[PDB]
């Protein structure tokens, strides 16, 4: 509640939120991702990935090419501020990151990088 | 155009887009597939195949079992909403299908069924 | 040199030889596999896998089902006499196996089990 | 028997002849190929392919690369004087060719172009 959000990615290619605001007074912020539904990771895998709005396209593009065994993320992608693993239905993953990595006024996007998902599974993140 | 999309599958085993939007005010939608590159068709052949997300795995698995002879598609597969032929380098093929075949509340995936290709060659199709 | 062979699998989905001879007077035989080219493992990965001709199809079918994370080989597959790891471009791997595992009168095939690859990446191994 | 020969290719990668002599008084010559054994075409396919000795390596190499659905022969290969289709166990095929295509004094080879078989399955053909 204070410094975390719980997010679900389902079999209908939806996150159950499209907007996050991180309280600047949190030292760290945590996203707890889960995957209701029944489809497997190779058909309906979801991650939660954070970048600047400007970097989203390249993160998604390079991620899609990286393949499932790399969680559809380019390894060591410096544009990725934080991310969960790619999960299938019934799996879960959390990611915690340092709030100092964000700056007020900058535009951030969160999204899933499974091929074709970012067009449907994305939202804004703000720091206040 | 308003009722079609151009898509490329290349010799890096990628499509050049992974998300398609079909405008519900179209009667029909056309996918124009092309194949930049130069590898033989029996090495890097591509098609564009559409099914629901729930059906994708079966279409791909049965498709590979069907062999090159059958363009890696199970003949008269009822799960396949639309598909192009399998093409090699420098070739083109288009498929047109009725938008009435889609519903606003369903999840669709497009993909190549050549063995192993769907690892990267897959994406979403959404009716809006 | 008398008890080993160097073999390459390339970006054209070919091995650079399709017939290997194993000298009966060798106690052990070594295959040194390399991968000229530049495609990544998840597009054009190769291994070198040995079975009887009669087991080849079953090994290839089950290997495909096993996934890239298993190097496209069924775990503990009793039909695989010997195998390298799966490698991408610029990588190499060797396997050594006891020549006593080969029997006179039997027919052997080597092949890559990456999806679709065995179509062209297959060959014979003969004990002399 | 004066203008034909029956040849078997078995599960042991052997033809049952290593040498053919075509009587030049024949207008045409026929090879009747059969495949004793149990193994199917995809792991133990055999064809009977005729070229000059000088052309054999290129025919075999390009044949390999062409795949099972092309009977492991390059389409319209001008170096191929005559060929059967590729057969598996229990199957049969015959080819007839004009004897005028052959020159007395020239060296010819017959062989199977299934990957790795030509090293084991080849012989000479002479016109007299
Ligand atoms: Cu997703
Ligand atoms: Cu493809
Ligand atoms: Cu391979
Ligand atoms: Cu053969």
């Amino acid at each position: 509640a204070e410094c975390s959000v719980d997010i679900q990615g389902n079999d209908q290619m939806q996150f159950n939120t499209n907007a996050i605001c991180v309280d600047k007074s949190c030292k760290q912020f945590t996203v707890n991702l889960s995957h209701p539904g029944n489809l497997p990771k190779n058909v309906m895998g979801h991650n939660w990935v954070l970048s600047t709005a400007a970097d989203m396209q390249g993160v998604v593009t390079d991620g899609m090419a990286s393949g499932l065994d790399k969680d559809y993320l380019k390894p060591d992608d410096s544009r990725v501020i934080a991310h969960t693993k790619l999960i299938g239905s019934g799996e879960k993953d959390s990611v915690t990151f340092d709030v100092s990595k964000l700056k007020e006024g900058e535009q951030y996007m969160f999204f899933c990088t499974f091929p074709g998902h970012s067009a449907l599974m994305k939202g804004t993140l703000t720091l206040k």
